[PDB]
């Protein structure tokens, strides 16, 4: 055989893809703090994944979050994993009405990380967690202004 | 020195797969072709994330193939997590208990129907083999391949 080309579906991700200066708000503090980060994310394996790397130079943390869609299971996946230990795998549906939200069980609840495109060189990232059943709670909020 | 910080180390589970660090000449065979095929690949296996991930790149230059495969100890579920996926558009989520018996085994359902298991054993300390195996329904563990590697690095 010869190499499966990545699928149509990455489309989906290309907003992603570029170096991003990303200003943060975490909702968790309280009163909430602010700060900035880098995320950038490039194409991988032949498209095939998408590889998004975060640092925060404040936190000195550095973080990824590989993204692949995955035919079987008609969704996208999303493996985070970072030098503080925390590890999460999300799934997401898909694009729905103005959102792309990841979703999956996490422990520290419900984790959700909704992705809104802005324009050509901005989009947010919104995360959100739920306990017992109640109701979403904001966590942080990221907005990514591209630099290349 | 002894200068730390406030970010918390790799667990200690992850010494269990030290023995995968570094690079490796990897001669495998193929159970699956009729006949039985065989190569040379090679599997190199860094400390990523100051030790809370290890990142093995396989490389079958002469099947055109890179894959990468993430190896992290999760201790709420107390097991390891290996995420594997490549340039084919292959992709798998195993987890292993740990050693066993001599064994490591990663197991996991399907591939990108069957369960999977990928299982390492430590020869000395430059050469560990890895089998392959596959299992349908509730039978056996059938044989699908064997990869020695060598450490050259």
């Amino acid at each position: 055989f010869t190499r499966p080309p990545a699928p149509e579906k990455m489309r989906d991700l290309d907003f992603l893809l570029g170096d991003f200066r990303a200003e943060w708000t975490n909702f968790t503090a309280d009163p909430a703090t602010t700060g900035t980060a880098a995320w950038n994310t490039a194409s991988t394996f032949h498209g095939h994944a998408y590889e998004m790397t975060q640092r925060v130079e404040a936190h000195d943390l550095t973080g990824r979050f590989v993204v692949q869609w995955v035919e079987s299971e008609s969704s996208f996946s999303g493996y985070y994993y970072d030098d503080w230990g925390n590890r999460t795998l999300l799934t997401s549906e898909g694009w729905q009405d103005g959102y792309l939200a990841f979703t999956g069980e996490c422990f520290g609840f419900l984790l959700k990380e909704q992705y809104e495109i802005v324009d050509e060189k901005h989009y947010v990232k919104r995360g959100f967690i739920k306990f017992d059943e109640g109701d979403w709670i904001p966590a942080d909020e990221v907005h990514c202004h591209r630099e290349a």
